[PDB]
């Protein structure tokens, strides 16, 4: 049988609530994962398992310093021939930040599988179980190598470049509108649709075994009267890089553009996202800053933050933006 | 006929380039009214139209002082025995903030119908003169009475309660995933779907009538290693309310909490929706602040400041935002 | 607590597998319906519950003399006092047609909620149980009088004249892409969203309380090389209609015009709807046969063999289509 | 510049109407294709054009017969030196069938690109002149080579093996729910975002120089009450294979079970797919009959027709299936 670690950092796949009518509320990464291994027998028939836990938090706590700890750990283990794939809990929230993160920093084909639930595994008609069992399931299979890294959840295989969590509470919130899902998971065998045609893992420039933190990036909400003081408030802080989550395709009012202008004679690199939620934001030559492709503003800051460990040319930073 | 009155805002619509292929970084805001108008002669067969001319800006500048008087002339309008119901010319990227406000405001069943294009009237297949004509049917038609504002595009009818601009650049970007659509128009012929259940229009307590300004209210992003200094800025900048831009169901970090905290010690009201894009961010005692129900960011900020021009109490904000 | 009914008829919410892992090819219809009431006990502190078996099949096998026997027993039931509501536990494969049928038949405002599972009673991470709770919840509810028969499964409501099954073997198949959902159930909570703007249940002139019998109908599929035989096989066995799941918007090949034609001559009502999934069959008086609206073909026949009961006019069977 | 042919078949892009608000009942495949080409002169600063009159008709008469020419004039077109792709225009009802028909059996990765509209020519808004200008776009870029056969419209570059007509009368009604699309054309540039994950062109067994005619395969819905007369019609016309557009995962009543062993019986290739829209159809050992995978039951008819231009054995047949 393939040789599967499991990753445990927290999330409401490991969290657990006083009755089981409660999915909401409840205390994310409460459970060890031998406790998630021990609640489903049957993944010891898909794979020798073992779990390792790295953290126990709610991943909306979870942080780039900590992100950068785990895409170390997963290059060790990865680089160990005793160990042919690995599938790693993490809560709903922030899952395709941290997906997205390994995604580019992961020097190895072998499959990285992020698991996650969208109720406690305390409750009625719990996720979890099969969720952890799908993903150990892809984690196994000698197909599932060179693909990416992926999110396995309700009987999805997502693109850690595309997967998004779509919905604040339903089962099925994780979803690629205009991408899809690499691949379904239907009575027990994997059905492989896609391969993503962009750059990742093995083919990734993005190499961050010798560092300890991140440029910090953060990311500004795009509305009517949007604050210019906001700007001046990120700049003050010493943020290396602006994420717009714009209006449309990445418009900026003119409050806006004025503190884009602030941010680029600071030497901040400005990218131009979407709040709306997917789709392309074009080049326009017209409007400050650079442009995020298909990425939304969670995964533009990732790969932001990424590209400013390589360089502060944009016209580089802009490459990466539409090709990774 | 029908009268009709075309009141134009500006927008893509109404936008222009200087050859039929560029679609985006055209000049929004740039034609009149009866320009559009007489661009699709065909709308003079279905109503007895008026244009008139209330501004003419890209919506990324659209703000709520300006919002407010649209609001307040749509409603003298329709006050009118000579005035059946009013298209709404607006840009695409805030029209759901600008539709959604008149949609608690505008006291009449008359039919208001905001309409867009998602490429300039220039450009090849554009499909501003058919959206036009569309929303022109609508509003002429008696059927429509009574059934909020709504926004008109791509053979759809969406309500501007639960439409939303999903997409940075398609033709149907516009969608209300798990609410639908009210209705469409195919063939030339409405068909009416559903009827939303929530208060709006003649059923609103949201009277704007002589008011000059509103209630400032900010939005905040919510992702890995979010800052807490950005809810500092927000505060010292006199902000009556903060809408949360949440990782999932409106989680929040510790440091997310931390800036909620000091935001309520100084009396503003903290807002929790949802970055996902579409859900229920559900009540959660252990979390501070109020949450959105199914209003996304933008939604969430028009409903709280029109809330904050009758309340400051959270209780009777938190009813608005589950029956509003 | 209100006083409600589980009527079970069979599926997958009561199916049974040899092992946790099997989700595809189970049995159907294996559990009572005691069975599920005590294997979710919580059901019983939203309501009084009674279990009655009213059969136990796989849906595939449902038919119309015995969906007419099921909407008999639902309309006796909900004539008593009594009883405040009904839910009906089916297969989801043709829950879609036996929810219309009632939606159409059912004589009154009180609930009437069918509910489904997608995994068997014995899989690992069943969704029965909080299908059912959901259901019990919204049968319940006072708030969910007079808003049609209703399809609850996956946190969703879905009314029985816009939901169907779009996916073979998904927890989420149950969708409604252009109408949405009624409303959604999310933290024990219901948020109802729309109300269908459609004719139905105590505004309905389908009453087939006198019925032991029903109209046949067929349904032949539209694509390329299609027969014209099937349609002469039709006829031949003495269907009383044919609902066409044509490509396009009821587009028609050489053949099928002919053996459209053939039908209309043979005195065969031909309805003309589509194998798309989603929209309007428009009308056009170039082809032979009524339109079906925005019914699919599973729907189209439901309402076709209903009208069939009452009249042979072609317009008054096409006004029904467009209101119902 | 590339040297494109534009082989024209007919369809709604060639559809002309007596007036421009007439977007339905049109006549299809009216225009000539230098019609086409002279109304958006813009495609020749993409490439040197070439039109070329295959055929002119509306898609639901296309026929095996005429695809199986199709396909021979592409693959003579695509050998020559001078040919860098080819576009092609066709109805939009059946080009899902006619376009996978063409990705199994065009032995080269040279692009193919099949555009539609959904609006006539003659219609406000028409959608024809920027699908076609994306179309001839996408078979000229470099990028756009070995990626199978596409069906560009509305910005959008679907997969043949995935593209379906989802919508029976909207401009956005081609889509590939599950697995997204190829990749997406915004701003004058193609975003490409998958590969898809199985075997076509090139690599295809499917040869079928010299036939003239295919295998005859029928299709049969599957319903409450669907009879099993239709199943003896099919046998005694001599089917060599019948695709089941099922309920749910292909399941199947016993009036459908005693149809598929007579025809089991007789040496017909039953093959069980889903009328859902979506989705895998799983294995299932105690059904009859072969399983489609996702191939709805249109993709189905196509890959059974050319799956018994080589064999009968269901084994075989079962595999191409999983893999094509
Ligand atoms: C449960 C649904 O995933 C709550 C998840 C936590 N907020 C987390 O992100 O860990
Ligand atoms: C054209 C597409 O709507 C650009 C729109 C402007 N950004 C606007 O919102 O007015
Ligand atoms: C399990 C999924 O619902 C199988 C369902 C049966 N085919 C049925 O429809 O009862
Ligand atoms: C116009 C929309 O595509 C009508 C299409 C024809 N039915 C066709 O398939 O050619």
């Amino acid at each position: 049988l393939p040789n599967i670690v499991i990753l445990a950092t927290g999330g409401t796949i490991a969290g657990s609530a006083a009755t089981g009518t409660q999915t909401t509320g409840y205390k994310a990464g409460a459970l060890g994962v031998d406790t998630l291994i021990n609640a489903v027998p049957e993944v010891k028939k898909l794979a020798n398992v073992k779990g390792e836990q790295f953290s126990n938090m709610a991943s909306e706590n979870m942080t780039g310093d900590v992100v950068l700890k785990l895409s170390q750990r997963v290059n060790e283990l990865l680089a160990r021939d005793d160990v042919d794939g690995v599938v790693i809990t993490h809560g709903t929230d922030t899952v395709e930040e941290s997906a997205y993160f390994l995604h580019l920093t992961v020097k190895s084909d072998k499959p990285v599988v992020f698991v996650a639930a969208m109720r406690p595994a305390t409750a009625i008609s719990a996720d979890g179980p099969m969720n952890l069992l799908e993903a150990v399931r892809v984690a196994g299979d000698k197909q599932s190598r060179g693909r990416g890294v992926m999110v396995v959840i309700n009987d999805r295989i997502g693109s850690a470049r595309y997967i998004t969590k779509t919905n604040a509470s339903t089962l099925d919130t994780f979803r690629a509108n205009e991408e899809g899902y690499l691949g379904v998971i239907i009575g027990n065998r994997i059905y492989y649709q896609n391969r993503i045609d962009k750059l990742h893992t093995t083919r990734s420039v993005f190499d961050v075994r010798g560092l300890t933190s991140l440029p910090k990036v953060d990311i500004l909400y795009g509305y009517q009267d949007d604050p210019e003081y906001l700007y001046d408030a990120a700049i003050q802080h010493g943020v290396k890089g602006i994420v717009y989550a714009g209006m449309g395709a990445g418009s900026v009012s003119v409050r806006g553009i004025a503190g884009m202008r602030k941010a680029l004679e600071k030497g901040v690199v400005v990218m131009r996202s979407t709040r709306t939620g997917n789709g392309i934001v074009p080049p326009d030559e017209e409007l400050p800053g650079l442009v995020s492709d298909s990425l939304n503003p969670a995964h533009a800051r990732i790969l932001l933050m990424l590209a400013l460990t390589r360089t502060s040319d944009p016209k580089v930073i802009q490459e990466y933006f539409h090709t990774y």
